[PDB]
């Protein structure tokens, strides 16, 4: 009667000021390599003289654990949200995610929770009983007790296939930590960056600012300059290489298998140039340069051949590499794009050019043969059978599509995965990895303190981790639950690897009901646990 | 149509979450130099497909403008909030007060507001029309006016008069801002909250780390270095006085009066020493040195008589410095505050020497001749008539009697000024201008993500002020409250300059309905504006 | 134009102020329950007219009431804690009337109406309730709103608990100009008789057999109401005539009990009802000692035949409540045992009850079934002792549930949760229609005086008004009241469900403590979000 603990389902929010539904708790199953995932929610009835007491965690089968720490928001919605959102005012939700390193604090009059994830892959086959205990630490008496069994198949997870990338941004890590790009003690911290994003963020392709992302600034504005080409004070181009390099050894080291190039016009319009500098800091490039500059076709016909030769060099050749002409075009910006595209055409012979789009014209008159659409505008390129085919959300996919907002259900996250395996996406995009500035880069902002971009966007559109104090990136609910729905694409991928595509096809149907949509997906988020079991069962069933 | 904008009272608290009530426009009157201080509330009722409309600002006179910022509490209350509280679960709760330097934006689904303070010291008297504005910068229409008229006395406006102390933290500073001790920069950002709390906190005393302080520390635990002292390796004891020269130019460039110095003991138990290292970073006292330490005793007697004579070349004579010996003894820390009381009473002859207290029997002792006793703490030390007598509050204040948390009403931080007033109460000190750790100093925190030290005490008490990028502290809504308090106590000291403290005392008393007390003072705030109007009116009068 | 919104059912409007929104959220109930909903207006355009005319509609059948503003001179006792929304004479939401016609939107003042939408009629599934305004002189809209509604399919079950609110015969008699007992005065009690069943939720009348001896000055004699008569002359006789009239209306207004009034004198019990005979002879009163061998001798008589009496009115020895005299303290323990022991065996075999803060004396068995101030009751829960019912009137001021004008609405409802939360068997109100001043020294007007003649906090004396056609008038005092008997009744329904030991711990978890009546939650939400519970997991095991 002196404490309130219990599990919880993993697509709770748990809110500081509600108590939430309790996990029944029924037997799991989990290929061998996947993790059991758990929440648990905890608070102290009690009444007290102290605000909290401590409370030791052990689990009879090692465990990695985080405290769900709860984040304000000055702007959980853009205007007129649905039925989908769980609050539209100004209040703290939860996301942020820090490593639980000694007794847990259960407080009076407010609700806490923690983030278990128990591995897998040193587990022999077989059944196991998972206990977790809570110990009031002053008086060893246990208060909390609760057994969980768990069988670990023979049958091995098998990771997702999908392209995904999150764009990367070097210079809010230089603003943040205080870093002259590129000191040392900066490549220290894009390394620990870039093992998070391949390894826990599941990305196999990373954004590299050959120069300074012309994305997300103001015209007439200058973000941290961040170029890894860099050009001597001259007209006969010479180009200096040695950050490039560092940068592609790294990424190798840390495991991505692609490179995706900025933009080589300005964002919505394609009007001008990036701010490209030599390194006395003369602006050669910008927004005083047009995207048609005769200039600018030079320097790129001089760049080109020598980019790809230090890429290949470094174990990136033209099928790993992936380019951008100009970021989000419509049909006010058509002829824009055009004359872009037109000075520049004929040098990316070959080369995958892809961009985000959502209008299907582009298509069609073929200036944009590799689109990335957004995932409330997919219907038309789905009925033109285009492939590949990639999509994308942001700040403006507010209604019936997923996204990672905090103030959605976290099954409108995680519902992304069933969503690419049924229509066949091959690749997905989101321009926030670690953005911590305000809207159009004005200015920078504390990411603990400000999660909406300064008023402008949804909180949890512009970065799915936070800077660590260590330097080191950390984890956010979001990004654990998009992981479920990777996990989720993975295992309907190994299904379909035993049985027809066309069975695996009839099975997500049958337990959705209903054909889902990424504009019309079920209410209710159990039928997804169901899908995911019955899929595990029968390649366990299956395995030698 | 389409906008929601109305002045709200200076003692509201605006939520996101709610509209406040309306402020009725009444004639104001200010002596001169007393600035009008309003708050505007704002909303876009129109549903548009925008979360917000630009507005611009026009005032008819010269406006200090400020945006009310909303900012974080993951522990609002300590356990058995009174009824005073207004929430009492996390969430937001205003208090960051930022510069408005361009339009301001109206959101739809929310509500926000600004601070205003309008000067008055260079109006010469007569009566003036205050006309407030916004105009919607897409449509050039105008969808705000309010005129509230302004009288300014001949009668000029004099300060409050009352020893302040806010404890100041160079590591806070330090770590926040990540610049070591004491580089060029680190001065200049020093120097900027040295400006602010003379002038703006209405600071007379200043907290002066010549070791770094024995204060909020784990046993056992270090906070970076800031120690004004600098100690040369070896035995007959040298000493390098340049960073406290320093600190004294700011301080005194800054308009402080007093210094006070840091406890010679650590805290509670007063067990061990400061830690003080020599130039060569070697550690000299510290938790592995006693207080009962021959050494300590011997490097005393080096070091006081050159200090003082140090500060008195800075223009800190004896009587114009404040001692202490060691943080919050309690009942059963008793013997090892005399212990260490009696390594050095006899280097403290002639010095005010202070400490904080809650057990008046401390006081019965003589142990505690000139004690700082805490706000719920006083009537037996009322009773018992000491003299001098301050006060203070911490996060163990939270039980019918004045302080600052953000979930407590502006109304229990601004009646502090006319208790002070009518228990004859002659300092203030408050443990937090600027402590951005937590709890003990384990690690440090981000105060504008963070406000209650990391989980252990009620939001609004471990800083008054936030750093701001450019270096400089950014104003508290809590601080501007406060300054509310101490004009109370100002007019009332400047009206008992004209009839006695008899009449004023019987004024409070009567516009009360009762005898305010420290742990009981009326339940409503309107009676500290008619007592200010009427202290105010009187003063005029006789000009 | 207009300022027209939806607020929390638990918000008090006060002219002067303008209240928060209540955000819309689809509501449920079980079929029976009403929603219940308030709605504040106001004119902002400032055109020439006081007012504007407005038409409401509803999209279901709804019965509304207008909110009506009356005056308090004294709206607390000594020392109010903070949960006191306002401390000083002014004017108060109480009073509801019938919405007969238009309503009137006023410049400058805010109004407010109670609203409730029936549901016994409903057959379950999901409704959208549209409510709507329409300025009359220009037939356009200027208010629509629609909130969700689901009927479950799970019925609503009654509460079960015992109620009396104390009923005073003299008060309708005084102010409508009626003599004991004309045909239309027996017509005006009926009125109330039914309201005090259907509406207040009692199932247990204070019945005049004799003048009740309350609220009487010492020597003093209110209107004689006694419904038994004694014709002249010392070997008794009876009439019952009134008597089986009045327990025939009680029947026919649903009351399953009746409650006898005390058999000696208030504060002490020195003396006896005020008792006449059909000549005007007075046989007993304030002259006659409560020891008087007389008064045994009348009851041995009196009480056989009163019991064969109620028999046939259909309430036996098991639907009767019996009093003594209330408040043994060690003052009036001496001479409460002395007329204890004058009466104690003509008693055995009658639910004997009485009025008692002190459990030495439950102990004792001097009183066997207490009613407990709701500020005592600690010590009762500590013994176990059982029965128990609860009270609380004008002494209980602080840090528990009460009624009173100036008190939040919270504060009333909240009963409903304590009540089960410790098993407590009973409510005792004193005070259903007190129109008198303080000892009963003269009448008052209760749509002009709502303390008694400025003796008792505002709120406390009566819960209805009396309409002038006869009929009770309601209050918001009573609504709120039969929200806090709403949620009483569902923790009592799904208790049948789970069993007591999953809903206590319901209780706890929501609240996040063990709510006692002297420390609940700080704020109300939690009642809204466990009474939303409780009803989802009925309609989910309904089959």
């Amino acid at each position: 009667m002196d404490y309130q603990i219990d599990l919880v389902d993993p697509l709770t929010k748990v809110f500081a000021d509600e108590v939430p539904d309790a996990w029944v708790v029924a037997t799991q199953m989990v290929l061998q390599g996947e993790p059991l995932v758990l929440q648990l929610a905890y608070q102290r009835l009690r009444d007290d003289d102290a605000s909290f007491s401590e409370l030791t965690l052990a689990t009879s089968l090692s465990a990695q654990c985080f405290e769900i720490n709860q984040v304000p928001s000055q702007l959980p919605t853009w205007p007129h949200p649905d039925a989908r959102y769980l609050r539209t005012t100004p209040g703290l939700f939860p996301d942020l995610l820090t490593p639980l390193t000694g007794p847990v604090r259960a407080y009076h009059g407010q609700v806490r929770a923690l983030w278990l994830k128990i591995p897998t892959e040193s587990l022999t086959p077989g059944s196991y009983e998972l206990t977790i205990t809570l110990t009031e630490t002053a008086s060893g008496q246990v208060v909390f007790s609760q057994t969980v069994p768990l069988t670990v198949a023979a049958a091995v997870a098998q990771p997702p296939r999908l392209h995904h990338t999150e764009w990367f941004s070097v210079d809010c890590l230089a603003d943040y930590y205080h870093e002259a790009p590129y000191t040392p003690r900066l490549w220290a911290i894009i390394g620990n960056f870039m093992v998070f994003a391949h390894d826990e963020a599941l990305m196999d392709t990373l954004l590299t600012p050959i120069f300074t992302p012309p994305l997300d600034t103001a015209v007439g504005a200058t973000r941290t300059n961040v170029q890894l080409v860099q050009i001597l004070p001259g007209t006969p181009y010479r180009f200096d290489w040695s950050r490039l390099r560092k940068w592609c050894q790294l990424a190798q080291q840390s495991g991505f298998a692609y490179l995706e190039m900025p933009p080589l016009f300005t964002q919505w319009g394609a009007q001008a140039t990036p701010t490209i500098t030599d390194t006395a800091g003369t602006a050669l490039f910008g927004w005083h340069v047009p995207s048609t500059a005769p200039a600018y076709r030079a320097f790129l016909q001089a760049l080109l051949p020598q980019l790809l030769a230090v890429l290949a060099e470094e174990g990136y050749d033209r099928d790993h590499l992936f380019f951008h002409l100009a970021d989000e075009p419509n049909a006010s910006t058509e002829d824009g794009y055009r004359a872009a595209r037109a000075q520049v055409a004929d040098l990316l012979d070959g080369l995958q050019v892809i961009d985000a789009l959502s209008d299907v014209r582009f298509y069609e008159n073929g200036l944009v043969p590799h689109p990335v659409v957004a995932d409330d505008a997919l219907a038309p390129f789905l009925a033109a059978d285009a492939a590949p085919l990639w999509t994308y959300y942001c700040c403006a996919q507010t209604t019936a599509v997923p996204n990672r907002f905090f103030a959605l259900r976290s099954y409108d996250n995680r519902v992304l995965g069933v969503l690419l395996y049924r229509h066949q996406i091959q690749g997905f995009l989101h321009w926030g990895f670690n953005f911590y500035n305000a809207q159009l880069s004005t200015r920078p902002i504390d990411p603990f303190a400000v999660t909406d971009a300064g008023g402008a966007f949804p909180s949890g559109d512009p970065f799915l981790v936070y800077p660590g104090a260590d330097g080191q990136p950390l984890n956010s609910l979001r990004n654990e639950v998009q992981r479920l729905g990777f996990g989720d694409l993975a295992v309907l991928q190994q299904l379909e690897a035993l049985k027809g595509r066309p069975f695996v096809e009839r099975l997500i149907d049958v337990t959705a009901g209903m054909v889902p949509q990424f504009d019309d997906y079920p209410p209710d988020a159990g039928w997804l646990t169901r899908l995911h079991e019955k899929a595990v069962a029968t390649l366990a069933a299956a395995a030698p």
